[PDB]
C-alpha cells in the first residue's frame, strides 16, 4: 500500500489440500494476483472420491487480462464417472488467445465409452483449431472391443492442402497397417499409399507413390516380404516424360541358395535409348556374372556384354565388343580361360 501505484499491488493464493478419512479427497488451489499492468484469475478445483463410485472431477477456471491489450483464458472440464458399471468418461478443454487483432483459438472434445464386463471401448475425438492464418482440424475413431482394436485417422491440414488418412486393424494377433497422404499443392499431384502388414513370422511392405509434376509422371513401387528364410526385395521405380522416360527396376532376392541381384536401366532418349543389365548370382557353384550394354544413337549401335564364371575348377572370363561407330570397323575379343 503506497501513495504510487505501481508500488501497490495484491499478490495472494490459496492451496488448500485436505483428504477426508472417509475416503473423499478436494484440492483447491486459488490464484488471484492484481496488478496495475495485468490482471490474473486463476482458480482450479479437483475432487476425487476415493471410497465408492470411483468418480473423478476436475474443473479450471483461469482468466488472465493484460490492460494493455492482448486477452487469454482457458478451460478445463474434466468428467468422469461410473454410470452404474458404464464408466462414463468426457473432457472438455477449450484455450483461447488473441493479442490485440491476432486470433488463435483450438477446442478440443473427447468422448470414451466403455463397457468393462464385454472388455469393449468406444473412443471419440474432435480436434478443431483456427488463427489469423492457420486452420487445423482433425477426427479420430478409436473402436477396441475384447482384444480386437479398429483405429481411424482423418486429418485435414491448412484447409486440407494435404490430405493424410490413416487406417489401422490388429486382429487375430497379426496387425496390417494402412496409410494414406496425397498434395494438392501447385502442380503437385502427390500421392502416397502405404500399406504395412505383419504375421507371426512375415511382414510385408508395398509402398507406392505417384509424383505427377507438370507433364513428369514419376514413379516408384517397392515391394520388401520377409522371412525367416531371407529377404526378397524389389525396387521398381519408373520417371517418364513429355519425351525423356527414365526406366530402371532392380531385383534382390537373399536365399539361401544363394544370391540373385537383377539390376536392369533402361534410358530412352528421343534418337538415343541405352539399355544396361546386370546378372551376378553369388550361388555355391562359383560366382556368376553377366552384364549387357548397349548404347544405341540414331544410326550408331555400340554392342557390349561379359561373360563371367568363377568356379574353382575353372575361371571363365570372355569379353567381346563391336561397332561400326562413323563407319569405322571395330571389334575387339578377349577369350581367355
Amino acid at each position: 500500500d503506497s501513495v504510487v501505484d505501481l508500488l501497490s499491488y495484491n499478490v495472494q493464493g490459496s492451496g488448500e489440500t485436505t483428504y477426508d478419512h472417509k475416503n473423499t479427497f478436494t484440492l483447491s488451489c486459488d490464484g488471484s494476483l492484481r496488478h496495475k499492468f495485468l490482471d490474473s484469475n486463476i482458480k482450479f478445483s479437483h475432487v476425487e472420491k476415493l471410497g465408492n463410485n470411483p468418480v473423478s472431477k476436475g474443473l479450471l477456471i483461469f482468466d488472465a487480462s493484460s490492460s494493455w491489450g492482448p486477452q487469454m483464458s482457458a478451460s478445463v472440464h474434466l468428467d468422469s464417472k461410473k454410470k452404474q458399471h458404464l464408466f462414463v468418461k468426457e473432457v472438455k478443454i477449450d484455450g483461447q488467445f488473441r493479442v490485440s487483432s491476432f486470433y488463435a483459438k483450438g477446442t478440443y472434445g473427447l468422448s470414451c465409452q466403455r463397457d468393462p464386463n464385454t472388455g469393449r471401448l468406444n473412443g471419440e475425438s474432435n480436434l478443431r483449431f483456427n488463427s489469423s492464418y492457420l486452420q487445423g482440424t482433425n477426427q479420430i475413431t478409436g473402436r477396441y472391443e475384447d482384444g480386437t482394436l479398429s483405429l481411424t485417422s482423418t486429418s485435414d491440414l491448412q484447409s486440407g492442402i494435404i490430405k493424410n488418412t490413416a487406417s489401422l486393424k490388429y486382429e487375430n494377433y497379426e496387425l496390417t497397417l494402412k496409410s494414406d497422404t496425397n498434395g494438392k499443392y501447385k502442380n503437385f499431384a502427390t500421392s502416397n499409399k502405404m500399406d504395412m502388414t505383419f504375421s507371426k513370422q512375415n511382414a510385408l511392405l508395398r509402398s507406392e507413390y505417384q509424383a505427377d509434376y507438370e507433364s513428369l509422371r514419376f514413379f516408384s513401387l517397392l515391394s520388401g516380404s520377409l522371412n525367416s528364410h531371407g529377404l526378397e526385395l524389389n525396387a521398381d521405380i519408373l520417371g517418364t516424360d513429355k519425351i525423356n522416360s527414365g526406366a530402371h527396376k532392380a531385383t534382390l532376392r537373399i536365399g539361401q541358395d544363394g544370391i540373385s541381384t537383377s539390376a536392369t536401366t533402361n534410358l530412352k532418349c528421343s534418337l538415343l535409348v541405352l539399355e544396361n543389365e546386370l546378372n551376378a548370382e553369388l550361388g555355391l557353384s562359383g560366382a556368376s556374372m553377366k552384364l549387357t550394354t548397349n548404347g544405341r544413337f540414331r544410326e550408331h549401335n555400340a554392342k557390349f556384354s561379359l561373360d563371367g564364371k568363377a568356379a574353382l575348377t575353372e575361371l571363365s572370363l570372355g569379353s567381346a565388343y563391336q561397332a561400326m561407330i562413323l563407319g569405322v570397323d571395330s571389334k575387339n575379343i578377349f577369350n581367355f580361360k
